[PDB]
């Protein structure tokens, strides 16, 4: 087995020459392995006031914010809110356009109702106007046909799971979701006595954070998670080892959002969670991350019921922001996992590329 020793090699030996190579100013890394986070920091947090990453740095997650939609859709499942087999119009009773007939939570979820596109528009600035996008939509395919990863399908999905709740997104979140698992300092908002933690992106050389977006029922969603890597590092182990979660509810919930409900070629969608089944090789989870692919409307097939998590399974996601650029990965049957946040976006293979070298050498 591999000591730790050798373990910070290998973290060092592939991150700095990614950091070069890929112009990153700082990255923060995780590694889960022999029941423990292994914690790595490099570079800087804010070039021009030269302020280092330190563990306590906080990253925009950009869509691996969709992973916390996902387990806390699961739990109000979980809780019986919700059912992923209920219409939409169950959740928005004036979402009277009959072209959602058919269409499932389910399919707001996992990007299968026909055709959402990637983004809610920019006119998008109420629930008025919310509604009205919605619909106005034309589906494109059928439900249950055709995946097209899209902020406009799961972020309706998380604004409409948290409604029995009677709580908004963000508090439902925090309430169900960070505070038991002890993720104290993962925030929609950062609040003013924690910013001096939060990192600067950098775009093409410039300092760039994340906007809010216009208020209504997916603005916490849109402004994404920010969070350090100790939460992080947590955030994984919970999802690894659902076992020790004691939170009945959120315990189900972390199994609902990887179980699989569609294939995808070598893929597996779950709840904001996606999967490979392992062993998997490099290149298939390479390739899978190029945009041409991540980003197209893709047949799919139908896991009915829903296949529970399979501990052998590559389970990641990755996101970004126009600043930050992270990535996280993991693989139940061996117990390690990784979390890797940067602040420049540079490319998805490049991301996972190094998180599985670095995952290869542990097992």
């Amino acid at each position: 087995p591999v000591s730790e020793k050798q373990l910070a090699e290998v973290v060092a030996n592939t991150v700095t020459p990614l950091m070069k190579a890929q112009s990153v100013p700082g990255m923060a890394v995780a590694v889960i392995y022999q029941g423990k986070p292994h914690y790595y920091t490099f570079g800087k947090a804010d070039i021009a006031a030269n302020k280092p990453v330190t563990p306590q740095t906080l990253f925009e997650l950009g869509s691996i914010s969709k992973t916390f939609t996902g387990v806390l859709g699961g739990d109000a499942i979980a809780r019986g809110e919700i059912s992923l087999d209920d219409p939409v119009t169950r959740y928005w009773p004036q979402l009277t356009g009959k072209q959602w007939q058919g269409i499932r939570m389910l399919d707001l979820a996992t990007y299968t109702a026909g055709g959402l596109p990637l983004q809610v528009p920019d006119e998008v600035t109420d629930n008025a106007s919310l509604l009205r996008f919605y619909q106005n939509w034309q589906p494109q395919w059928k439900p249950g046909t055709t995946r097209l990863y899209a902020n406009a399908s799961i972020g309706l999905f998380g604004a409409l799971a948290v409604k029995p709740s009677g709580m908004p997104y963000e508090q439902a979140m925090t309430t169900r979701v960070l505070k038991p698992l002890k993720l104290d300092h993962t925030w929609i908002n950062v609040p003013k006595a924690e910013e001096a933690h939060y990192a600067w992106g950098y775009r093409d050389g410039k300092a760039v954070r994340a906007v809010r977006v216009s208020p209504g029922m997916l603005d916490a969603q849109a402004y994404g998670v920010k969070t350090n890597v100790q939460d992080m590092a947590n955030w994984v182990m919970a999802n690894m080892a659902p076992e020790n979660v004691a939170d009945a509810s959120l315990k189900q919930g972390i199994a609902l959002a990887q179980s699989r409900y569609w294939r995808i070629g070598s893929m597996y969608q779950g709840l904001g969670w996606e999967m490979l089944n392992w062993p998997v090789e490099a290149n298939t989870v390479v390739e899978g991350s190029d945009s041409k692919v991540a980003l197209a409307p893709l047949p799919v097939a139908e896991v009915n019921p829903p296949a529970p998590p399979v501990k052998a399974s590559w389970v990641h996601k990755t996101g970004s922001t126009g600043g930050f650029g992270s990535y996280v990965a993991f693989i139940p049957e061996k117990q390690i996992g990784i979390v890797m946040l940067a602040n420049t976006s540079y490319p998805n293979p490049a991301r996972v590329e190094a998180a599985y070298h670095i995952l290869e050498a542990l097992q």
